[PDB]
């Protein structure tokens, strides 16, 4: 398309919402291609990632970890206004794996504190894609400090299964998984720092052991458990978007399954079906579609159970509805053996 | 199905056998849905996992690591009687990834020493699935202490390749891969403990380094080598079921291939073909089908060669038959260069 | 085929070239099956793997790490002459994952210094396959010392996408990824040794931590960056072969995508499409096909960004051509926020 053609396309401004929720959108595209505008501010701030008061200097898109999920349709243009406040201390940029050229946009979006930039790219490929900050020479540090998220480029005709059958979800949640590498003092206690830069050296040596100290969903251990559990009802169709910008993960819905899973996250690649545990390599986003059949609590985890229950990668789903005894029943409840 | 309908279905009681063997079953289902009864006892006992006398307090279904493979057909009901002897010291339960609801059954099967429970669930999805103990608050510990296995839910019409061609195996073996995390004293020597609970704290800190001390097949280094090698003959079709309840693995049959591989372990997802090394994420089971064409010894390994040959993840297949020189021949046997 | 039939087949001798380049070949097979002869010498030599002067005693096929890529077509016979010079100190052999029988050929090719052997095998399965040295009792050590490479068995009719469409590449590059485990003294400085064998013990204990000290492409940090960047032009179709004989990797072309990816590396398994990051398990080779649409520098990395930018797994592609503003444009270049 020529510049004049792109300029005459209708524009839509979107208000981003905090994860795990997603901004309003239509699954089946309404009309022709559009220019969809998003605005994100970068916040460098301290966040507590566990119940022991462990602090980390996060670098967050819109103040959250992960950054929000942006949704567009194939062949729409995504136009991002990215702002780095004058109160921040580092240069940041953004690389959209959904984009083509200039290191995903990272080469055209380097902004220092007090600057802003506007980048536009055509969403030519459908699927879920990771986006993350990637400043030359400090790439892994910004990513493992939480500066990453994901976008979803829906096919214009909505989601479909392997054989053309339409798949419409009632709800969608975005689970961003993050590996943190927090330094510990000579006593095995987590260290705290005044400013982001002061933690760099120590963090890098923890990073080189390739063993995270924490692995969490939505920025903190237990962030999506208890009162913050994700919800659904029996009969509802849910799409769960999962991203990991740096490290492998293996999602599994305990008590349920992955009816249709685009483990690689690309909609033109047929989904795998009836999955128990799927695999998302570091540097990618994946999506699973499931229709709940039983009520109760479900645990959604990284199925390396140590990472899930010892490091923090575990979330809850609270589902309402009626129990189905055909699918599962307790014939004899736990009781003492009668001698 | 109503309760009265399930009650009128024919019942079949199955006697489980120790891995790597599998109980007798038919590939193509005989008739309509059935209620298939299995019984498993939980044994807490010390096992030696290597040739250095290294001991571990295993928590084993039917006394083996892995627990046995249970086989049913799609839409059959699996009814398990689970028993926790009064001589055990911990509460245990079971989560079937093949099941729908109540955390895979874990929420309905918590039994203390001296108790039993009976759980029934409909096997709605075909494929190989992991099952494991998962007590609230102590999930990874029971899993890495060996309390896991797998089940196979065969399609009613038997196995088929991507394009409807029937696949009938002559033999089937179940390889359970286990990651152990054994504590070491100040001298680098493995520690021993009186009771399961006494090893908990030390084991947990080894678990957090995410680096196992041992990675074995059938519960011990060399468990499936030498005289215990799995067997086959040239021309025979073999199905190899592989499970890993907590950690990723990458199976590879050295000297052979994976003609058809359901790496994700789900039969409704077409198999990948002609595989050299496949990948099974932690929290899943996979299956590979191969027709032997050459006699001799084959090594079946986790292809991270350090885990295979240094940590213990290596097994043997001894195959009888005649050598095929068309496929491979030594034109010039190793000999001194003639100067 | 009988011996007389194989003996009457035409023969072709191939001169191997150093990675990342590949020897001349035709994508679509010219005529019938052939016997393709390759010759490789084994070199035990010291190589420097980073800019800090870190040395390693490599064991290299044809003196390079990885060894060269050999190309044949399905049903051709590959006949390898393998030579172990009298000046080497260890016995070596070779296991072709592309081969059937005798541990991939390893059981028929054990040669001591001063010996040679000739092995022939029929390339029955199409795809990219790893090959590596595997001497009994010292398998992982030879592999992580660099003795591995890959071969490509092209379908006789050339590459095709999932639905029969022909895929013809203009260029092909072979990226061999290697994990090294270099011992460090009491001061955290890399140790040096006189002979291969003298480093064995120390290396093995680093290997058991399963954490490499370096992860590189083409044998050294930065080996494929700067002036040694791989090249292409906008509009050109490139096939990138990637292998990892021992450890998992997750390739990603920063700024681009994987239009068609045989992540498992087997051509009879349909490719995944529009990939951002794909996964190649240790013990396998994979291939990605991409058509460049934008000029500039691209980074090709293992997308665990710590392994890429801290450990060495990063390469460059320099692409010439004209920028396409439809795909991506800087609407507002980084500039100060106007207050
Ligand atoms: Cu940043
Ligand atoms: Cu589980
Ligand atoms: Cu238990
Ligand atoms: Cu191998
Ligand atoms: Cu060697
Ligand atoms: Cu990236």
């Amino acid at each position: 398309a020529t510049a004049a053609e792109i300029a005459a396309l209708p524009r839509q401004k979107v208000e981003l919402v905090d994860p795990p929720f997603v901004h309003a959108h239509s699954q089946v595209a309404e009309g022709g291609p559009k220019v969809v505008e998003f605005t994100m501010v970068i916040e460098e701030k301290k966040i507590v990632i566990d119940d022991a008061g462990t602090e980390v200097h996060a670098m967050a898109f819109n103040g959250t970890v992960p950054g929000p999920l942006m949704v567009v349709h194939q062949d729409d243009y995504l136009e991002l206004t990215l702002i780095n406040p004058e109160t921040n201390t580092l240069m940041h940029n953004i690389d959209f794996h959904a984009a083509t050229g200039a290191l995903g946009g990272g080469g055209l979006t380097e902004i220092n504190p007090g600057e802003k930039t506007i980048l536009r790219f055509k969403a030519t490929k459908p699927g879920v894609f990771v986006y993350h900050c990637a400043p030359p020479g400090m790439v892994p540090w910004h990513v493992v400090s939480g500066m990453n998220g994901a976008i979803m480029v829906l096919p214009r005709e909505g989601l479909h299964d392997g054989k053309g059958k339409a798949l419409t979800y009632d709800k969608i949640y975005y689970v961003g998984e993050q590996d943190f590498y927090v330094p510990r003092d000579e006593n095995g206690k987590y260290k705290k720092y005044e400013a982001p830069g002061d933690a760099y050296e120590d963090t890098v040596k923890v990073m080189r052991t390739l063993t995270p100290t924490h692995v969490v969903f939505n920025g903190a251990v237990g962030a999506l458990t208890g009162d913050k559990a994700m919800t659904a009802a029996v009969g509802e169709k849910v799409l769960i978007v999962h991203s990991q910008a740096n490290r492998d993960t293996r999602p599994d819905l305990i008590g349920g399954h992955g009816d249709y899973v685009w483990a690689t996250g690309k909609f033109n690649t047929p989904p795998d079906v009836d999955q128990e545990t799927w695999f998302i390599p570091g540097g990618a986003a994946g999506a699973a579609f499931y229709t709940f059949q039983q009520p109760g609590i479900y645990a959604y985890v990284n199925h390396n159970l140590i990472e899930a229950f010892e490091l923090g990668a575990a979330a809850h789903f609270k589902v309402t509805g009626e129990w189905n005894d055909d699918l599962m029943t307790s014939v004899l409840a736990p009781s003492g053996t009668i001698e």
